[PDB]
């Protein structure tokens, strides 16, 4: 894709801090870019669209060399668009922001300059923030986490590809996503059927580290491996993933090794109400331990909230204990509630570590969900028709017809999240507590 002039591209500023062991902190001036699929994509020679609602203009874009030759991604309204606000250590993402046209949701990717993604190898170390779930009912998802995007988005072996991290270009991630309109250097128009989405002929793979995937009801801890942990370009339906007839069938794990503490057999632990009480603010303490060759081996969960330091609750189902994420557990888990255990064939605590060394970009979105309702997440049972009864089933509160986006996207038109006070550092560098 091209570089847009028509709107100045200005990155909203997002202070990060890096910590030393003992606490002491220093601050980082980050900046976040919105992804390229919620932008504006015009002509080269002035202000027609190549794609509109959710099919392409296939005279501007009738392959897609041509298309990504003569398409342009345009500066950004943050605020006023697509209700995005960025102060100080703060990031806000509104779900429903009525501009000119209704836009739903955002995706955004922190920054270490104009031209260039942050990365992290949080090997050995710790990624922590806050944040304020109070407004995220069922069927919302405020996810924080990290997948291996290119640094320069692409831009220094796609030589269609201009546009790069300035303009939220190279996103991948481990379900493949076919609704991409750009991936590695060309359009994704050949294939495109509607479904604003529609699906592409290829899909967009990587290796992703679910940090944290939450509202007010449930949150879940979420890595996923992947054959090649960097981006690679697939063949849809052998994508594999979400968008895929046969969901197993690619080279990344879809499902990935979760803990959601509801879902462990916790219902006490998170929820409004609860010991990590959902209509406060918190803090999100989230571990990478490695063995001694220096892979990592363990994520750990701490949270603060009240001052207080909360372990991760202990996983209660027969056969799954614990309160982290170790190989030990994923085996156990994927045994227990029957599921395909994905994680461990596309290389598991290997494959992260692999990610990590790559260096992970750090992505901060808020979605409804298009195919499954956010009912994995927050769902009294998922599959719906499921026994509650059965391990793995239940994972939280919300009603089997909940989380729909017609629905939602009227009755939580006022939802939103804010992320911030994002830290980084060693082990325990970050938070303290009684
Ligand atoms: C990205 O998606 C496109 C489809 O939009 C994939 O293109 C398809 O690629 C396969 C393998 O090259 C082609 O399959 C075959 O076609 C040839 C004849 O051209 C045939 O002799 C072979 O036996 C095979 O059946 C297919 O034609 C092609 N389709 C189109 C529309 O181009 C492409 O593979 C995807 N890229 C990646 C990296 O997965
Ligand atoms: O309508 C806003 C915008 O939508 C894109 S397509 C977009 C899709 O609508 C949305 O449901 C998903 S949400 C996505 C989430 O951002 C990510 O964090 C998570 O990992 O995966 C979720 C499901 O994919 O994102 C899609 C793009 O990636 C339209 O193209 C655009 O025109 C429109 O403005
Ligand atoms: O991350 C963005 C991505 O999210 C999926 S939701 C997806 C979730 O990431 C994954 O962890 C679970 S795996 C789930 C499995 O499907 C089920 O059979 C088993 O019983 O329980 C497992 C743990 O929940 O699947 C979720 C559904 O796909 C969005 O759908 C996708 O659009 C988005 O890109
Ligand atoms: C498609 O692009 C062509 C070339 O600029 C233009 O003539 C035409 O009006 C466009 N149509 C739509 C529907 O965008
Ligand atoms: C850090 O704090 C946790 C929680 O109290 C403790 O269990 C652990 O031993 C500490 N880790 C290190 C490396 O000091
Ligand atoms: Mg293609």
């Amino acid at each position: 894709q091209q570089i847009g002039t028509l709107t100045t591209e200005t990155h909203p500023p997002l202070t990060w801090q890096t910590c030393t062991s003992g606490g002491s902190c220093t601050t980082n001036n980050g900046k976040v870019v919105l992804d390229a699929n919620w932008r504006w994509l015009h002509s080269t020679s002035g202000s027609t669209n190549c794609y509109t609602g959710n099919t392409w203009n296939t005279t501007l874009c009738p392959d897609d060399t041509t298309c990504a030759q003569n398409c342009a991604l345009d500066g950004a309204d943050y605020e006023g668009t697509y209700g995005i606000t960025a102060s100080g250590n703060s990031l806000r993402l509104n779900f429903v922001t009525n501009g000119s046209q209704k836009n739903v949701g955002s995706r955004t990717y922190l920054m270490k300059d104009d031209t260039h993604y942050q990365t992290f190898n949080l090997l050995n170390q710790e990624f922590t923030f806050d944040v304020d779930v109070s407004g995220l009912p069922c069927g919302l998802n405020g996810a924080l986490y990290m997948v291996p995007m290119a640094a320069d988005g692409g831009v220094s072996n796609e030589p269609n590809n201009k546009a790069g991290a300035q303009y939220g270009v190279g996103y991948c991630d481990s379900q493949c996503p076919r609704d991409l309109k750009f991936i590695a250097g060309s359009a994704n128009v050949q294939g495109w059927e509607p479904a604003n989405s529609g699906l592409g002929g290829n899909g967009s793979c990587c290796a992703e580290l679910d940090i944290w995937e939450a509202n007010s009801i449930s949150a879940a801890l979420t890595p996923h491996s992947a054959d090649t942990v960097t981006q690679t370009v697939c063949n849809g339906d052998d994508c594999g993933g979400t968008y895929s007839n046969d969901r197993y069938s690619g080279t990344t794990d879809p499902d990935g090794c979760d803990f959601n503490s509801y879902r462990q057999g916790d219902t006490s632990f998170y929820g409004p109400g609860k010991t990590v009480d959902t209509n406060s603010k918190f803090t999100v303490v989230t571990q990478f331990l490695t063995d001694s060759s220096g892979n990592l081996n363990e994520i750990k969960r701490f949270y603060v909230q009240n001052g207080v330091v909360i372990p991760n609750s202990q996983s209660t189902i027969a056969g799954i204990s614990g309160n982290s994420i170790t190989q030990d557990y994923c085996t156990a888990q994927k045994q227990v509630f029957g599921d395909t255990n994905t994680w461990e064939d596309h290389g598991g605590f290997q494959s992260m570590t692999n990610a990590f060394k790559a260096g992970m970009v750090l992505v901060m979105s808020l979605w409804d969900d298009y195919y499954a309702d956010m009912l994995w997440l927050d769902s009294v049972a998922y599959p719906t028709d499921a026994d509650p009864s059965t391990p793995g089933v239940a994972r939280g509160t919300c009603s089997t017809t909940s989380g729909v986006p017609s629905d939602i996207e009227s009755s939580a038109a006022s939802a939103y999240v804010i992320y911030s006070n994002i830290k980084v550092g060693p082990i325990n560098s970050t938070f303290s507590g009684t």
